């Protein structure tokens, strides 16, 4: 398979039962051939084994950089480098100058001009890395490994030079202080890894069905290494990645996830427990009443995301068609000047996203007197404007030109509209506690509401909304913080969100990302509606001539990687004629195409299309053959 | 459909969409069709609700008619019966007669003569029972689910009448004393809930892919409701049982059994948090070094299946080719005699079999000091003479006509043989404490290992090595008692038990139950190896005549359901030859079959017809006929 083709699943699983029968062929010659199965088999699962020992080590060196390298935009700690601010500030400040400290030694202005000028030069030094070193980084990355899940080739999508490329970029963009993610992306490059260490052994690199299982399998580690979520990764694989996943593989799959969170828990000789900054356990039982916010918040889930993947997608197409497009680098700068503009007099908006996310989800503590816990009413309007701000922002920042992410923007928004919700009702029991709603349960000196919960349930309820994950979400959350007796909440806040979000389409912003590139995705949460027959689905056209059945031609006016005679493939054409070439075809040719009667309904045709992915087949009416239906011409009546 | 019949997805799926496509061309009349569409569609999720609702109350009304029923074998509560001998003893032994209190008011020859002739008693009323009332109801019941999802049709086998009699023979054979269990018929049932529930409502009572749909999804009910474990019969539903299982039904059949987990959570009017007699919750945390019996009990886990798929499976054949079975009744009478003849004088045998799950199960406390606890070699010897006899028994006990479980007497040896290990680990540390095995890790003064654990682990591992449970039995554990952070050892044992069981075969208690009745079941978890061409799946075969494409004699000559022309179907034509005649064939002749190229590979038309399950397809040559393959040939192919 060369770049952008799609893979013909029957002849994936065709050269696997070959290479199936030929080596249980070999067994019958000693022990050894039967020992070497076994290692095969075994290595199968080293292959997973390596994925997440990569995943986590790999999420270690990110969340290193990105510490040590984002926090020089306010100083940098001279005893230690790859720590953070609290680790080389707190185990004893003569050890630690922010730049004031530094060109002064005393000063507002200067830490002004500071931050905005070293955040400048970080996203410039980001977006320089990326233009001239990868392009593919752009992006979370995960509609993309949704289309080469559905059967989409591109050789150099997984490279080690494209791996390091995005790992190096992704620390280098969420230090520039840009509204941007890393948390998915892991995904990418957890398939990137499954691929790497894929290709030292030749079952996974001379089988692209092989790969496939793999990249279904480690689509998990990233949602498992980001967040410490194991099984969250494992359900969001089975569910909202693969676009085939037979049973077989979610416990393979599970592994790799599992196996990071292994790596993350090993991975940990300062006495550091956190996960994430915002990796707060919650392990505080539920009760029935406190179920109406829990649909109550979704609304604004929901209405966020009819908010985002317009406005969002909407300035994406502008992106494109506009004379801006020819200069993204100097658009990010005045993207990231406005933002260290703007962003710099508001603390709440100054700090980082994923920490704000670690303060929403910090329970109040009888220790801890931070602003949630300042008990005023000028921070909240504040907290208004920050949220505003954001908004704007990252609906402004996730079609952009460099490695980004909206899980954790996307999660800060969630939870500052859940936590409004405990701060209204935390403000009205302090005047009202006899208030019916907390006479009836609630008892006396005891927490009885933890508004940390819920900003994590309305973090979900938006990322339900944007992105539309029903099945796996609720376990992304089971695994971000332990669970399962709080699998009903986020079964319901998920349903609430995907409910309000569903007024107003059927994308999500990784469907919409997937739809304005407009890969080749056929879409898996639909059904064709229009009632029709199949005398459309086919082609030529109307307009188009008779079926052309010298190939040099005929493949310069049309497209089509495949022709009927058995059939043959273009690949197979250029090497039999280039190997005849060089010692000088019923061999090569395929004798037995599938075919389908022209009177069968798109409904069946379409998802056969749909979950066993054959690349094209010959339609017949009474046995004789009429015409070729393919993929592409499929999608195009679609479109 | 009728009795003993096979479906044909494609017109339950095609019977859908119509069904869908004219209640949404209804839908733009007013806004009511749009009310009562949305009622449909969450009629679903009301029918899993119903589901799970009589999922726990019956297995609520099951252990409560058991608790009254098998404490009759040694006395009885005047003052309360649906309770158990401990709550109507500890709630305050005047209220309390053992009936040699009854019949002499003193002794041993009294006790053993009557719980011997009540032990007969409810043996035979048992068999009476199912004898005159319901057949269907004898054993496990999962294999003939597991068929029925597969594409088998049985009228009455989810009838009410039979439901009642399963669920009132189950409770009476489990208070016979015998080695059978309920904890996987409550499947069965489950199943049968999800029809009866169904049965009210137009949508999933007039389109019998949504009939499977449900079964699938409930198949967890049972395994939730009667451990208690919701996530563990969901996987199970998704893994072992549900033939086909689109991941959309994954979400939805976990409500199933989480309502049953629900329902059994609400009730607990008098204080009673068991779920059942041996639910130890376990929350001790684990390390890396106990890993080593996690792998070594497997291997009579694995030589446990060796024992019994084969025992039980040939003792079987011998009950249906020999005068045996000419006498079911007598047999279980003889079988329930010397079931009590043997088992009373030894207290371990003597008491039942989940409570002594129970027992194994229990960790030692500062409390008790019961056998576990007693720290007894001559003990241990009267415990292996026990186990020898369950053996024996359970081996004889699991294919007779009575609602017959083995969950629980696996269960019990494999945690016999799992607490053998923490019993021989205890006793050489008591001594040796300061072994390497245990100097290097273990702290002094707290417990180190807990044999509980390595029992439950080793039930698991034997159920592993009996039924083949991979990717949900580790869920199973993992809902019976609360893990995430005990998934580890499940996967290495079942890995183990698994391997170990393998080496004699691919049959599991299950699969073979699905062989000796050789229900038409097409084995998913194997793969065709034979080479041939497609010439052999062929029929008529070269000893039978050309195929025949009037029509009762051809019907009785050969038993296929439907032949070519368009092609109709024997119902079909029956009902309009019946119409017609009642009022003095086009519009019924389906004019799209589907086709297969004749060169096709067996194993591309054998995996068509494995996951699709069309009833029957036409090959073709250059266009040209040549017969018709159906799921019966294959299988006899098979065969």
């Amino acid at each position: 398979y060369d770049d952008f083709h799609t893979i013909d699943w029957v002849r994936e699983k065709c050269k696997d039962r070959e290479r199936h029968r030929r080596i249980n062929s070999k067994k019958k010659e000693s022990a050894w051939e039967m020992t070497k199965s076994l290692y095969d088999a075994w290595s199968g699962w080293l292959v997973v084994t390596l994925t997440g020992l990569a995943s986590g080590a790999l999420a270690g060196l990110i969340d290193i950089a990105a510490d040590w390298m984002t926090d020089l935009k306010e100083g940098i700690c001279l005893s230690a480098l790859w720590y953070n601010h609290e680790q080389c500030c707190w185990g004893s400040c003569p050890q630690w100058k922010t730049w004031a400290e530094l060109i002064i030694g005393q000063s507002y202005i200067m830490n002004y001009i500071m931050y905005i000028f070293w955040a400048l030069s970080f996203a410039f030094l980001a977006v320089s890395l990326v233009k001239v070193f990868a392009p593919y980084a752009c992006g979370s990355g995960i509609p993309e490994i949704k289309t080469i899940l559905s059967g989409f080739i591109i050789r150099g999508y997984l490279g080690k030079w494209t791996l390091m490329i995005k790992t190096i970029t992704l620390v280098l963009a969420v230090a520039s202080g840009l509204s941007l993610g890393k948390e998915g992306p892991l995904v990418h490059v957890a398939c990137c890894c499954g691929n790497i260490f894929s290709y030292l052994f030749p079952k996974y690199s001379t089988n692209e069905a092989k790969k496939r299982e793999v990249l279904s399998a480690a689509s998990a580690a990233g949602v498992s290494v980001a967040f410490g979520a194991p099984i969250g990764g494992v359900l969001f694989s089975l569910e909202e990645v693969s676009y085939y996943f037979p049973l077989k593989t979610l416990w393979r799959s599970f592994f790799a996830a599992l196996v990071a969170a292994f790596v993350l828990r090993s991975i940990n000789p300062f006495g550091n427990s956190r996960l994430v900054l915002f990796y707060v356990e919650y392990h505080t039982p539920w009760y029935l009443f406190e179920l109406f916010p829990f649909i109550l918040l979704g609304v604004f889930g929901g209405l966020w995301g009819a908010f985002f993947i317009r406005a969002n997608i909407a300035w994406c197409r502008r992106r494109k068609s506009t004379k801006f497009g020819k200069y993204p680098v100097l658009e990010v700068i005045i993207v990231a000047a406005i933002t260290a503009v703007i962003a710099f007099p508001n603390p709440y908006t100054r700090l980082n996203t994923s920490e704000l996310i670690k303060e929403l989800f910090t329970d109040c503590g009888p220790l801890e007197s931070s602003s949630l816990c300042d008990y005023v009413y000028s921070a909240i309007w504040q907290l208004c404007l920050a949220l505003i701000f954001k908004i704007i922002m990252t609906v402004f920042t996730f079609g952009i030109k460099v490695p980004s992410g909206l899980f954790i923007p996307s999660m800060a928004i969630g939870a500052i509209a859940g936590r409004i919700v405990g701060i209204a009702v935390e403000q009205l029991a302090y005047y009202h506690h006899d208030w019916f709603i907390f006479k009836e349960w609630c008892e006396v000196g005891a927490d009885c509401i933890t508004p940390g919960l819920y900003a994590m349930v309305g973090a979900a309820a938006c990322l339900g909304g944007v992105t539309r994950m029903t099945v796996s979400l609720v376990v992304i959350v089971f695994e971000l913080t332990g669970g399962l007796e709080y699998t009903v909440p986020l079964m319901a806040a998920v349903m609430t969100s995907k409910w309000v979000g569903d007024a107003f389409g059927r994308e999500g912003i990784y469907e919409a990302h997937i739809r304005l590139n407009g890969y080749p995705f056929l879409d898996a949460k639909e059904e064709f509606t229009h009632t029709t027959l199949a005398a459309d689905v086919m082609r030529p056209r109307r307009s188009d001539p008779p079926l052309a059945v010298d190939i040099e031609n005929m493949i310069n006016e049309t497209s089509y990687n495949g022709f009927p005679v058995g059939f043959a493939l273009r690949r197979d054409l250029t090497i039999a004629i280039e190997s005849a070439r060089k010692k000088q075809l019923r061999s090569i040719l395929d004798m037995s195409p599938f075919t389908v009667t022209d009177h069968t309904p798109m409904e069946i045709v379409v998802d056969i299309f749909r979950k066993l992915g054959l690349r094209q087949c010959l339609v017949t009416h009474n046995g004789r053959l009429l015409g070729i239906i393919t993929k592409k011409d499929i999608l195009r009546h679609m479109a």
